[PDB]
RNA sequence: ACGAUUAUAUCC
RNA sequence: GGAUAUAAU
């Protein structure tokens, strides 16, 4: 289960940091690295947060779910170099045995397909300069790893001076010879908000980003694939790149459409971790359709810096803090410029196949006969393009509506490519849905509501419990109220727009948006201005963001016929609601509906003397 | 100091 | 077009 690292490949990297860390490279043999070559250790100052702060509007308005522990318990995640760690046992350090001999030929011959079906109206090519300068944000990380590339304090700052990209050249001119000096990954701990346990915030995921120059490299190459769309449900048949969360839904009601089996929507557990070398080889086949210096600069990249990976990651330890020098050469590197893609790529594959074993195109894994290798081929000539318009897939997350339901238990395959289900043994039979409106996708799950009209939307829905835990806490540390107030008008907005069909979040939206002085703009996630005249964000001015994004800009929506108020826009079934996480029905929900005027007065008064609206005669 | 890819709102 | 905020992979 060891790593071999290529020192022809990361040798020259791990020799410059080395030299600019001469005096405290060491080499820890209390080093926990199982699965990934370790190459040494320097000193370095802790980064990171474990604590979360408290939204007091949300929290004051929201009483009921103080005694819901799956609301309360929710934190930001650890991203000190403790909580990595423990991310980086759990999941990053592991490995995939390589996959079968039948699998890797099943594999090559999907990718090669798959590649020239997402070439037929599209053509790589590279990206410019000018393309990064326009979309690089301004403030997206350096991440220097040598000294000769901190000088600058912004990426605004770096693109818009000579000696950055005269750096750049030095590793382009290596590129094109074949070798790499400089491209090392920095690694952070993914800032989002997590369900915590036993009073203790929990890691999530690794995020791993080069410095800023390497980022170009891997623009210039391999950014085509997003800037040209190629994961477009329109040129992928399987994507849904571009697409929007709320129009989700109608991509799925169509898939259900068709004649098939259950809907299924396996998750896959870790799946950048769970990605293979054969993975990463039946990727780079994208340069087989590329020509001259363009195919040196795609090359380089994919073997040098994503076969070939330089990972800098932070340790505590007794003697301070320390920094490891490690490397992997299987492995996504989350953050690289190809993840939604190529995940998406990669997963389209494997699903492919998964649909293959269940149809029987293949009995068996470790050995494809000559006569089974030209079935396959002549499956995906057949049916594969009606086989990827089966599924909705983006990046891991996928829904895939198969022929027959012998899918739930075709699995010799998908376990063998690494693309382990998430919480299932390896060989139970696989859940799948009977009713689009339950199949999770993208973190939710789609209901039809009708409308007082009789016309018919499609809307997102999840687990309210999710939804208020979440708008309660923030980024930081201890209470806040003035300075998340805005931060709670803003969730408020996203429960009018997104889930206005939920009963208890209007009615929670319409009571933060009251308790919330009406005049402050935010211009941060705690700094605000004040406009002497001007409210903001009005219950009108929603209704005509409602109208806009569901009626007007909703290709779903032929009858461009507006809404004129609130209340002409309904709500999920009293017995839908309570299904999905609602309130109703429950006394302490009455009562904090009844006395909603008195809690919002407390958070009025606890804000100050501000000037202040009622959206409350929204709902009457 | 603050990844890539993306949707939407808002401010300019 | 940018920034801010939110959300998704
Ligand atoms: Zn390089
Ligand atoms: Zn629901």
């Amino acid at each position: 289960e060891s790593e071999t690292p290529n020192l022809d490949i990361i040798g020259k990297r791990i020799e410059k940091i080395k030299q600019e860390h001469e005096t405290s490279w060491h080499y820890d043999q209390d080093h926990p690295y199982k699965t990934w070559a370790y190459h040494g250790s320097y000193e370095t100052k802790q980064t990171g947060s474990a604590s979360s702060m408290v939204n007091g509007v949300v929290r004051l308005l929201t009483k009921p779910w103080d005694i819901i522990p799956m609301v309360t318990q929710m934190a930001m995640t650890d991203t000190t170099p403790f909580g990595q760690q423990r991310v980086f046992k759990e999941k990053v350090d592991t490995r995939t045995q390589e996959p079968k001999e039948g699998t890797k030929k099943l594999m090559k011959i999907t990718a090669e397909w798959l590649w020239k079906e997402l070439g037929k109206k599209k053509t790589p090519r590279m990206c410019t300069r000018e393309e990064f300068t326009r979309k690089v944000r301004s403030n997206a990380a350096l991440g220097a790893i040598f000294t000769d590339e901190n000088k600058w304090k912004s990426a605004r700052e770096a693109v818009e001076d000579s000696g950055f990209w005269e750096l750049v050249d030095k590793e382009r001119n290596l590129h094109l010879e074949g070798k790499c000096e400089t491209c090392v990954y920095n690694m952070m701990g993914k800032r989002e908000k997590k369900l915590g346990e036993f009073g203790k915030a929990k890691g999530s995921r690794a995020i791993w980003y080069m410095w800023l120059g390497a980022r170009f490299l891997e623009f210039e190459a391999l950014g085509f694939l997003n800037e040209d769309h190629w994961f477009s449900r329109e040129n992928s048949l399987s994507g849904v790149e571009g697409e929007g969360l709320h129009k989700l839904g109608y991509i799925l009601r169509d898939v259900s459409k068709k004649e098939g089996g259950a809907m299924y929507a396996d998750d896959t557990a870790g799946w950048d971790t769970r990605i293979t070398l054969e993975d990463l080889k039946n990727e780079e086949m994208v340069t087989n359709h590329m020509e001259g210096e363009h195919k040196k600069l795609a090359e380089a990249i994919f073997k040098l810096t994503y076969q070939n990976k330089v990972v800098r990651v932070q340790r505590p330890t007794p003697r301070g803090t320390v920094m490891d020098i490690i490397s992997r050469r299987d492995q996504r590197g989350s953050g690289q410029v190809v993840t939604y893609g190529l995940n998406t790529f990669t997963n389209m594959e494997a699903q492919l196949i998964r649909q293959m074993e269940g149809e029987g195109v293949f009995k068996s894994i470790q050995h494809l006969t000559v006569t089974e290798e030209i079935a396959v081929k002549n499956w995906l000539v057949r049916v594969g393009r009606e086989r990827l318009s089966r599924m909705a897939i983006s990046g891991d997350d996928c829904v895939v509506k198969p022929l027959d339901d012998r899918f739930a238990s075709a699995l010799t395959a998908l376990n063998d490519m690494g693309k382990v289900r998430k919480d299932i043994q390896q060989w139970e039979p696989s859940r799948g849905w009977n009713d689009w409106t339950q199949v999770p996708f993208c973190s939710h799950h789609f209901h039809e509501l009708i409308m007082k009209d009789g016309r018919v939307l499609v809307v997102p829905c999840r687990n309210q419990d999710e939804l208020i835990g979440r708008a309660r806490i923030s980024q930081g540390a201890g209470w806040s109220l003035r300075e998340t107030a805005c931060l709670g008008k803003s969730y408020a907005q996203m429960w009018s727009l997104m889930y206005f069909h939920r009963r208890d979040l209007r009615l929670a939206a319409n009571a933060i948006c009251s308790a919330v002085p009406s005049h402050w703009v935010p211009t941060s996630r705690t700094t605000w201005s004040i406009h002497a005249t001007h409210e903001w964000m009005t219950t009108e001015d929603m209704l005509t963001v409602w109208n806009r994004v569901w009626i007007q800009e909703n290709p779903w929506m032929e009858d461009k016929t507006p809404v004129e108020s609130w209340e002409e826009i309904p709500y999920l079934g009293k017995r839908e609601d309570q299904w999905c996480g609602s309130l109703i029905g429950l006394t302490s929900r009455a009562t904090w509906a009844k006395n909603i005027q008195t809690a919002i007065n407390q958070v009025r008064s606890l804000i100050g003397n501000e000037e202040y609206t009622d959206y409350m005669p929204s709902m009457k």
